[PDB]
Parts: C-alpha cells; sequence; structure tokens
C-alpha cells in the first residue's frame, strides 16, 4: 500500500506456541546483509502461502554498527550498542543480526530458519541459535504465568510497539537477553516467598498489591509509571532448554520507544534506586542487545 | 502382561530421548521407575489429547541384575558394526518419551529425573520433532513402510508369551547430518542412496536400484519374511548447529534390528548403505522395555 510503511510479520503475533531466534555476527562487507535481507523476507512470504495455518510470523533485525551503515545515519535515533546494566549485573553480548521467527509450528520455523541461513550464507556466524517453546498453561519454568499483563490484541500492541509516522515508521526497537534458571534453587524457596520475588500468586495468577509486596518483587521493578502513564512494551519471550541441561527464559520484547525498556532494565539491575529485582535469586542473564527492526518496505528497499 | 504406553502409538509430533549411567545402587531404579511410570498414568489423565506415552529401558548389565538373569535371552551390549563404522556408547537407562505436545513431554521429562534423582548420570537428552510433510530432514518422507495399526505393530514390537511377555527390544543411535554434502548430489543421485523418489516419495524397483542404497541395505527378508522393526525416529537439533535423525526402533526380537545394522554397516556382504555419503552416527545402545507388570514386580 503506497505512502504507508508495513510492519514485518513477527513483532505483533499473539500466542504463538514456538519460536526461533538467531543472533550473528558480520563477518565480511556490511554490503552481503542487503541482498540477503530482501531474500529472507520474501522467502518469508512464501512460507506463509505454503502454510497458512501455522500463522507464520518474522523479524530481521539489526545492531547499532550495521544499521548506522545500512540507514546512512538516518532514523533510529535511541539505536545504541546495549550497555552493561548494574556494572555488569547484565552482561551486554551485541551482536549484528537477529532473526526472530514465531508461529503454531515448530516445524515451520525450522524450514524457515535454514532460508534465513542459507540467505545469509557466509557473511554471518552465528553466536546463538534458541528455540523457544510455550510451557504449559503459558507459565515460565519457574511455575509462574508468563504474559498476563502483556498489551492484548492488534490495536493496543500497534500502538506500544511500532512507530507511527516519520521515516521510521512501521519499524520497532527489540531488546533480546537469555536468562539461565537455577531451578533447584527456586525450589528450595518457599511458595509464599516465590510469590513475593515474582509479585503474583503462583497457582491462580492473581497480582499481589504493590502496598503487600517487596519493591524488589519483579512487578514492583518492571510495572513502572511515568506521572500515572505505564512504560509498556510487547513481550515474546518464551521457555527454552533441555529438562537435564541449560534451560530458562528467552526474554524478547518490542518497543516503539527504546526508552521503556531502558527504564525497567535500569530498575532491575539495581541503576536507579539502589535496590534490585529478587528473581536474581534463582535466575540470571547471560546474553544481551538491542536492535533495531526497520519496516517491511524499507528492507523491501533495501540495495 | 501390559506394555508400556511409549511403543505402539503412531505419529507422534515431538519426543524426548534420555540416556543415563547408573552412579549409585542398582536397587534404587527399581522405586524410581514404579515412580516415574504413575507419573505418565497421570500426566495421560491430565493430557488426553496428548496422546503420550513413555518407555524407561535398561542396558544389559543393570537388567541381568534386574531380572535375576531371567530372559531378555539375546539382550547385550550394542558392539561396534562395521569394525567401528557405527561407533557403541551403551549406557545403563533409556527413558523415551512421546506425544502430540513438546510441552506435555518437557513437564515428563522433568517427572523423569525427580523420579530416579542423582542415582542417574545424564550422558545425552535430545528433543525430537516431526518435520514439514514427515520428512527427514534430507528431504525425504520418513516412516511410510512403518507397521501400522495397534494389531501388526504389537506382532513386530511386542513380545508375545513367557517371562518377558509384554516387553520389546529398543534400539537408539543418533545422527548427524552434513546437508552441505547433500545437496551438492542431484536429485537423483540422492533418490538412487534412498531407494524411493524424493518429492513424490515412491519405491524405486529393488532390480533397478544399487544394493547400496538405503532400501536395499534395510528391506531384508528370509525364504521370504520380512524382518520388520517398529521406528519412531524423529529429527532433531538446530538450523545453525548440529541436526540429523535420531533413530529409534522397537522389535519382538533384537535379531531383526542387528541383521539391518550389520547390512548398513558392512559386515554381512562388504557393501555400505549409501547414505554415509552424508551422514554418519555418533551414539548406539540395546536397551530392554520390560512390560508394566514386570515395572510393578521389581521393588
Ligand atoms: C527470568 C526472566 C523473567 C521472568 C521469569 C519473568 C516473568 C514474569 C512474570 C511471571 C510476570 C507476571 C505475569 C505477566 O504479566 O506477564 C512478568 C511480568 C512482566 N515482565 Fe517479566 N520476567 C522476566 C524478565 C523480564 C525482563 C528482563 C523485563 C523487562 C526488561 C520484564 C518485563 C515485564 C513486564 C513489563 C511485565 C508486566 C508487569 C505488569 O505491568 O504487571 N520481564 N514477568
Ligand atoms: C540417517 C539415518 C537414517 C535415515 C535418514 C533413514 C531414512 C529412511 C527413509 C527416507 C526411509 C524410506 C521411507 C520409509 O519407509 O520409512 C527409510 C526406511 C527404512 N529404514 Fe531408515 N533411515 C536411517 C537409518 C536407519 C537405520 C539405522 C535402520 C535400521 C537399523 C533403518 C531401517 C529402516 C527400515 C526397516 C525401513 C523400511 C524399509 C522398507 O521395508 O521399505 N533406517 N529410512
Ligand atoms: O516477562 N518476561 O517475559
Ligand atoms: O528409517 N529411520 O527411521
Ligand atoms: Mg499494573
Ligand atoms: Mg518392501
Amino acid at each position: 500500500p503506497l505512502g504507508m510503511s508495513q510492519v514485518q510479520s513477527g513483532i505483533l503475533p499473539e500466542h504463538c506456541r514456538a519460536a526461533i531466534w538467531i543472533e550473528a555476527n558480520l563477518k565480511g562487507d556490511v554490503n552481503a546483509l542487503r541482498e540477503a535481507s530482501k531474500i529472507f523476507v520474501d522467502n518469508v512470504a512464501t512460507f506463509q502461502a505454503k502454510f497458512p495455518d501455522a500463522k507464520l510470523g518474522a523479524v530481521v533485525a539489526f545492531g547499532n554498527n550495521v544499521w548506522r551503515q545500512l540507514s546512512g545515519g538516518e532514523g533510529a535515533d535511541e539505536l545504541k550498542d546495549f550497555p552493561v546494566y548494574g556494572k555488569g549485573l547484565a552482561p551486554s553480548t551485541q551482536y549484528d543480526l537477529l532473526i526472530h521467527i514465531l508461529s503454531a509450528r515448530h516445524e515451520v520455523n525450522f524450514s524457515v530458519a535454514q532460508a534465513a541461513l542459507a540467505a545469509f550464507g557466509d557473511a554471518i556466524d552465528v553466536k546463538e541459535e534458541i528455540h523457544g517453546f510455550r510451557w504449559v498453561e503459558e507459565r515460565d519454568l519457574s511455575g509462574f504465568v508468563a504474559g498476563t499483563e502483556n498489551p492484548a490484541g492488534e490495536e493496543t500492541r500497534r500502538e506500544v510497539a511500532v512507530i507511527k509516522d516519520g521515516v521510521d515508521a512501521g519499524g520497532s526497537y527489540v531488546f533480546v537477553q537469555r536468562w539461565e534458571h537455577n531451578l533447584k534453587q527456586l525450589n528450595r524457596m518457599s511458595v509464599p516467598d516465590q510469590e513475593m520475588m515474582i509479585g503474583r500468586t503462583k497457582d491462580a495468577n492473581e497480582e499481589i498489591d504493590g502496598d503487600e509486596r517487596p519493591v524488589t518483587s519483579h512487578l514492583s521493578r518492571v510495572d513502572l509509571k511515568e506521572d500515572g502513564k505505564g512504560l509498556k512494551i510487547v513481550r515474546q519471550s518464551l521457555p527454552y532448554g533441555t529438562a537435564s541441561g541449560t534451560h530458562g527464559l528467552y526474554f524478547c520484547a518490542y518497543c516503539a520507544r527504546l526508552y521503556n525498556i531502558e527504564q525497567q532494565l535500569l530498575s532491575m539491575f539495581g541503576d536507579t534506586d539502589g535496590k534490585r529485582d529478587a528473581m536474581l535469586r534463582f535466575t540470571k542473564p547471560v546474553t544481551g542487545g538491542y536492535y533495531f527492526a526497520p519496516s517491511l518496505e524499507r528492507i523491501q528497499a533495501l540495495g
């Protein structure tokens, strides 16, 4: 549709059961990312045509250094390399390229991931590939329901995640961060203590009032308002891993303003008020990066 | 004697395999196995749509101890085949979980680990998934000639009588595919390597395909009697890292599996399976899956 800016298909879908994230560095000349990105989004359209019931979406997104090159420095004014927070409590592993694929069918996501790798070829060095899965009752592996207060429905998710006007219209900022859960440590905590750590009840998933939970509770850290206006984000996080090996949450969020994500990280990691998130008692982040997801027509026009 | 629930279900969408060694007292496996099979029954009741099943199976040394040397006459440690071309990684314990729902399998695998606790040392945990059109990652449909329906699957996989009635022998072997090597082959050449056409999945006449084709290696008859097995194999891995097929088969006789391995790996006639051009096995083990009644009678 001329004069408009179409969002990449992976930002908005809700309740998808499976995802693949690929994070990679650029190995050679940045020009190689131009044709590869166009091939990949075309492949996504082909898979959507072949598998209409998968409800597939995907996003290509770029780190600061390569996006500044590809854009000539226009727009994406908030973009920067992911900093450390809490002096290293949240480590930084900023890469050049993020691919996020999500759908109702893991097997379709796998084919799409293979297509991404064929498009980019040896221009990229893959740093990790994570297969996310929705767990029972949409719970995080800790046993708490994850997603309840996420923006709901296309209209509100667009408001929160999608830039509305100007050169970046239809684009979004992305944050990804892989957490490694220590479930043995979690299971040493009583359920009441776990509920004070999160800020919601475990079985029934009821919010515990802000004046009845510690300021270190996760909800107290991240449910932030500025003069009454919530700093909302669109989360796409999923569980990942093996039962006997590494497992946790692959955190992913989209926002039209990087600012909202950063304020939540400054809060969680001790930089705002000297207190940190209680979830650090059982889980820790081991990666972190910021990316810019251009509109689809900005990709299709790379050249 | 009732069969363990994971042998017979067809067309699973996802599986988890856990291979482990015994670190503690062999007697710890008795109570743990009973706990786990009860967990599986509870999960089936909670998730009836999942069509969940699971199997606990034991390596030769531990099974001889748990059984007092009675039955399981064919059981032995997995040897190398082809003098080492197929490696051997025999462990003490196999747990196989399968269903329509990966997330249910994950909860079941956590329950297995809780039941066995620190008596076991996990050596491998593999998450299988059914790919598009039930194809192996090579692009060839996998499973077409597998026994179909409970009647025939019981005939092939489940021991009929005696002390082992309701049990089965299990073989597991992880393969690592090199899809770059595969993709350098023309499609006609790939078809002659497998023995079936790629898109349409039609058998190529045995008289017109190479004797090294996969089907010529594994579709074996003895005076016209097919040496059938029940395969539960699935794709696994990451797109950018290691990926392949996790091969898994059940049979009432270990013999049928072993004859296929001797054929594939050059021991029978000096010829090897043509798929070794692009994929290779990296683990291998044999296990005995007792009936449920036998498990209940352990401790
Ligand atoms: C180990 C990692 C994490 C776990 C297990 C986790 C878990 C949860 C849970 C259980 C909830 C409550 C239900 C819900 O409304 O979704 C929640 C809410 C939320 N989380 Fe997290 N989370 C993690 C990391 C993060 C990070 C890193 C951020 C932000 C940078 C974040 C932002 C949010 C937000 C904004 C909410 C909604 C709060 C509200 O408005 O009520 N989470 N999370
Ligand atoms: C890389 C590993 C393997 C791959 C990709 C593979 C793939 C295939 C394919 C594409 C077929 C044809 C369709 C079908 O009927 O299922 C097939 C058939 C079969 N495979 Fe394999 N296979 C592998 C390993 C093995 C092993 C290790 C064995 C036995 C020990 C085996 C036994 C069989 C049998 C019995 C059949 C049916 C043959 C017939 O009666 O037509 N396969 N396999
Ligand atoms: O709130 N973590 O998706
Ligand atoms: O024939 N391999 O499942
Ligand atoms: Mg709130
Ligand atoms: Mg035949």
